[PDB]
């Protein structure tokens, strides 16, 4: 109630299900855990500004000023990873902490911080997988030219990435240029619920003076161009030993046809093209999915021949951030339907219930995460069969425990999260058994953190953060299972 | 609301989907439509007695005294079949109308009635498929020795069947000895909600002085023995031309394992063994399913060598009455569980919801009919792959429109019934495409009728019966579709 | 004559067929090879007592007083393993040699012996896989309370296991709590042909004052409870580094339905449930197979909630001792059949011939080992598809050369054993190719030994033991093939 | 003993398993049942001569002088067919009864006889399928030029066939030019156990002055040329209405590779090429199988371009005479092996036992008929997948009950024959389900008859012939089953 059936004992994953090279880890992002938002020379980011200017846009009126205070307590994050036996830590670098003005003088204090974290991880036999940008744009660039809505962001991002390569590249050998470009474009410029908070006039967001049918595509186009420039530079000057890898992480939802009909089968392909293909196809073949160009037209920027060439094959590794799936229902083209939100351009509605009226899967806590591990296996096979089977890492996967949920009264007894994670780890095994080149699984939420517009009300961590006890780290049931799973020796 | 998605236009069945020999028809039963319960010498049946003695046991306080008055209006039933283009009419013969005292003197008026119906059907090019017994036991035999709980019922039934063969066998060439033995044993002697209304002391039924763990099996054993004796007689003296066929109709529910586990896979097999195998396996191999004997033991009567021989291969045709499916959930054997109802002996609970909390399919009106056509195809393939692929007729299939259901305000606009029927007709096509020897589809409910303990509150007909307008027959939307489906010429 | 066709040259296994982590080895058991039955403080076991009290119960009137004298010649066993290039040696620890009185004072001489063997194996780069109990019960405990028929055996076994963990756990990292519980219960308490030699009154065994329908189940229940207690202790205090593994070894026969019929398909499942499931299902889900509980009832002890929890998932590795297969033929439940031997409870007879009258496979020497490698692959896939695909080691596999067999005049020319082993190694490869997690193959019979009730008349070794030449070890043809297979450098 | 397991009750074929056009029948041949060997002007055949000159060559010293006396009692044969409900009767025409001198004057009495049989069959709604030649060569032609060893047989056969077409073609619309050419060539000219009884000098046959490596091929070549000429004439002048069909009946054995090896897979193909392809491939593509030409060379006659053209596609229907199967074992080419019998040319030995030493199937009575219905289904699929799926009739199928077999003491209780026939009828159903164009099943042995070199000692009939009671026809258990199977009305 809600009925939540767990895996049978003989269906629980064992580390042995994966080969010696497979990597289990956990993830976080700078704004969501660091805190020290204005400390040691750090400049403000678009999220600092968004929260400080429109605090009401965060569900619980909180922000990332302190978060889990990882700027000061990062050693406790490393300890948590070690205690669970994780082999990888995926974290992000704060652009505004390294370059307070977006461009210009590098903040040595910022560089010193990440060097300490990186060196501690290495000293503890944990491999760092670094995300360069995680929605973390310096407000200085937003003020100057509108951030990602202006072409100038391309070179500015390139120079930021270069600072990262030069200072950390000797130890960090695995990078992700951008995190969830589709989520970012949709929520930051479509619905405007995320920083900078823009949307079309008449819509409900902080700054309703944008264009939900155009700004999302403009921003995404610049993200892709910035990615292409950064990768070109990386391969040319920062991979001299040929042992480094760079790619990007995509937010992806699985999709099933709403009804048994060729129409919803077509709708499903449009949904995947829009959710995943929007950014994946450009890095694979050098252009957006044909479905998107045919439906968005002039609102979707064209790539030059040189740009398409730089984009194609620009990812050594693909990161997939998977949480849930939806049913895709066909929408006809007619004067009765007129797109107003960018997501309308897919002509496929995302439904939580199918043709029989049933939810796609059990709700796990927060309103949008319905459990459907099959959707992940299906996406992994699409990567294998359609896009060339590139190396794939599940860069994010997990659930939230929500404040106020009577079914989750003890924050440490996260048996639901554990079952969900075990089921998805098993779904990854299924994909590997079928030939998919999946290299790792990183649980989103090494620790509870700032869940953007929902604040701290949503806890995604394997490790609890006791906000009333100095942000102390406490392993949850799920974290303890990983300790056993990873055969961590006991004291 | 409840969401009821319909088939797409190109998925609607056409008569051409089936070969020229396939037979579409409709079904009814004597007590449910005839009326004239005490007319022209007819004696009382167990249902006349049950309703007249415990009227409160029928939901709407109604009974079959008049029903659809088919004793007098049978020509209107024939007309409805003709108007829909049906090729078969499956109806039953009232034992108490033919033999008022169970045994003894045959009631000529009763014989004349069925002869009129049979001759009218033949004159209208409709083939009669006759059910000899449809829960219709003469109360005289119930009073004398407890009806089906006594061995005497075997010979008495045999003599009744012989009267039917002698008087109608020259025109009727397809018979069903018994209808839904599993439903009958469960509801008449287990829960006791059906005539004679018996159950264990302490339970809620009209006559709580029986034994829900024993009487159901005793009754079923006599049904099988009576069937065996009647078939032996039929093949020996009433099939001289070798063109007649006899079998029985089984109520069957489809089953899916509740959860992905070998335990529920085993539970599912026990559910099928109990629901279908109880009576099907004896007519196929001469004995009850091993699962039942291992779990019921001394409470399940043993068959003699001669009886097993007479039972094996005793059916020329198999009738399957299919309406819905359930999830089967394993129940462990332990001192914590003690059977009290015969259905408990399967050690598999029937659930309407699966491991994810979702209903197995859309509710269609009455509380127990969840739409799941896949379950039917699965059962048909079990008949093919496990039991030798004998000739199978879907002898009943349909849904009820319930009085008071705000989603069904117009009794003639039965688009839900139509969609359900089209989906199951398509499921039969799927089975045939896969090699199953399915010979016909008979919709349960040629006309609205007395739905046993629910009275007239549940309307199952393709044809509406206007109880306030002299029981007038009015074709519903579904019936009109059949007219088109069967290419009936228009006036 | 008997026709024994060998594999074609291109079908012979190569070490390369398996990955670098796969482990090839050989096995023995304490009573079967050690000798020194009363030396250096060792107390008598149930087998010492059985042989000394009822010598006539051993076919050739021999016993394990000296056996292969491995107590003194263990270095020759290590040399044989080294000469063949084996990477693993599976041997057992003698309970009575370590704890002469079952409980109490540990015999240092016993501890010193196993330490010498373990250290020699390690010095020779051979990994020790240790079986804690191999039918080896101290007669002191048999005298005191009836050994495994009394609950006291649970804690006594636990303390014995602890002695093993404390003294050898620093080097031994792979354990098997019990060997062939099904064989043991069937032969020691059912037919009574094995120590302590008990069976029902009227039957032919040494001590016909037991109960063949109850004692086998009582003993098996205590074996499972002892296993659960030992594993709980192991995981809690003797796996601090998390690099050790513990499980049990099951004797298993493959099964094929006797005839093409759903009845024999059901019989086959009952046979597997009884032969393998009896002990495997409890360690997988915490309870006996449903089929067994439904057929054995009160004669099969119930597990408490806590016990089921301790049993479920109690094995890190599964050992399968495979030699042959049988056809399973359905037996009906009726007053004409009454169980007298525990094996009768499966209601499935094990036949050496199928419906066409043909043997399941070629006889290999001893009367019960018919060659049918397909049966092994089938069982391995059941482990994979039904029980979660846990790590499986073929802990025993091989054939016997029998004294007096004119087709085997030269004990060293064991081409039949070699072909049989090659065929089963290939069958394991087939299972691995199909996804089964098989980790190794240990040939039963590193050396010829005491084959229980058949004495030395059955030779199972890869290495011959010349009983008339001081028990000298001589490599047979099969052993020499392993030297080549394992690429052992030559002198 | 010998173990003979029967089909389960639900596995017994029903007429409904096949469509309305499928034809069930029985077969006989002229010399085997007619008698009247020298009556009404009939001339002697090679079999009359063989038996009368070398009576010792028939096991029981009998012959076809009287046989079942069908020349006089044919109406009883028609009655037996009618009583069983058979729709087809496959019989042969005696060349020597129609043309006593092989060529020349037609014997009107002979023509009148077959006209009576044909008209009686038609009056009884039974379709006649006529075999023109069934080893029945006129001794006049054998004396004149060596029968089938001389090219003159081609035109002489053509003129005989024409007599049949002209006199019976108005009612007979289905013909088979020759019966079992492979059996005939092998036994009549290879081993010489059949008339004319020729073999190589030194071998044991009536006339050891032939050549077992050449005469079989010479005879077969003339059979094919005669077939081609007869069919050309038939299609040109005796199928004006286009409703007649002509082909030939081939004796065929199923084959399985002796051992799991590509060598025996190749051997199996050579066996099929030799047993079936020898005569089938020429009528399909116009030439012998490549394997035969590569191995037999100059001993296998070459076809001219015109002959290959006349042979290709010369059969409207294919008759397969199936009884058993064998394992095919590869034979290497080397100076150690030199062919002496024509069958040696296939370089594949036919074994009754496989690599495991087991018989291919249960023996059914006579020494050569091992039951293996799978072999038939396999051959039918080869016809479908390799040779174009032409219309196939099982023109012969059955078993013999042997005089002296203690397991068959009552000649009428042929439950073994019945089970065998039911299993093969089911195997035909399997082939049809898989797409094979099988049009009928004719049981060999409408009545017990003269089984060539084994005399009457082998009874193949569905109907018993009581030789001591005037050759009276008595239906056996199998025949009675067909009456039920075919729904024959009872008296």
């Amino acid at each position: 109630g809600p009925v939540f059936t767990k895996l049978k004992p003989w269906q629980i994953p064992k580390r042995d299900w994966f080969d010696k090279d497979f990597l289990f880890g956990a993830s976080t992002s700078a704004y969501q855990i660091e805190g020290a938002w204005n400390e040691d020379g750090k400049g403000p980011s678009t999220w600092d500004h968004f929260c400080h200017t429109y605090p009401e846009r965060i569900s619980d009126m909180t922000n990332g000023d302190v978060a889990a205070n990882s700027y000061h307590l990062y050693e406790e994050d490393v300890k948590a990873l070690k205690d669970m036996g994780m082999k990888v830590y995926r974290f992000s670098i704060s652009w505004s902490r390294i370059l307070p003005d977006g461009t210009g003088k590098v903040n040595q204090a910022g560089i010193d911080y990440y060097n300490k974290l990186i060196n501690s991880l290495i000293d503890n036999d944990i491999v760092p997988y670094v995300t360069i940008w995680h929605w973390d744009t310096p407000q200085a660039l937003e003020d100057k030219y509108g951030g990602f809505l202006n072409r100038q962001i391309v070179d500015d991002y390139k120079q930021f990435a270069e600072v990262c390569f030069k200072n950390f590249g000797d130890r960090v050998k695995n990078w992700f240029t951008f995190n969830e470009p589709h989520t970012y474009c949709c929520f930051s410029y479509g619905e405007g619920i995320h920083a900078p908070g823009r949307c079309s006039p008449g819509m409900d967001c902080a700054v309703p003076e944008g264009d939900s049918l155009r700004e999302p595509y403009t921003a995404g186009h610049h993200i892709l161009l910035a990615h292409a420039e950064a990768v070109q530079l990386f391969k040319a000057r920062y991979n001299m030993h040929g042992d480094s890898k760079i790619g990007m992480a995509f937010d992806v939802m699985g999709y099933e046809p709403y009804q048994d009909s060729f129409l919803d089968d077509q709708a499903r392909e449009r949904s995947i093209d829009y959710n995943m293909g929007w950014f994946l196809e450009p890095v694979v073949r050098g252009d957006y999915p044909f479905s998107m160009r045919s439906l968005i037209g002039d609102r979707l920027p064209m790539f030059t021949k040189e740009e398409q060439e730089k984009l194609a094959s620009s990812c050594d590794i693909m990161g997939l951030n998977y949480y849930t799936s939806r049913f895709s229902k066909h929408v006809d083209m007619s004067p009765d339907f007129t797109p107003t939100l960018n997501t309308d351009d897919a002509y496929a509605s995302s439904e939580t219930t199918g043709s029989d009226g049933n939810d796609i899967g059990p709700i796990t806590g927060t309103y949008w995460i319905y459990m459907y591990p099959k959707g992940l296996t299906d996406l992994l096979l699409i990567m294998k069969e359609k896009y060339g089977n590139p190396p794939v890492f599940i860069t994010e996967n997990g659930i939230a425990d929500v404040e106020g949920d009577e079914s989750m009264p003890d924050p440490l007894d996260d048996w639901k999260r554990l079952d969900y994670l075990q089921r998805h780890i098993s779904a990854v095994k299924d994909a590997i058994d079928q030939g998919a080149d999946v290299r790792g699984h990183f649980t989103w939420g090494l620790i509870d953190n700032f869940e953007w517009s929902l604040g701290y009300s949503s806890r995604f961590g394997l490790v609890y953060i006791d906000k009333n006890d100095g942000n102390k780290r406490k392993l949850k049931k799920s974290a303890k299972w990983f300790s056993k799973f990873n055969s961590v020796p006991k004291p």
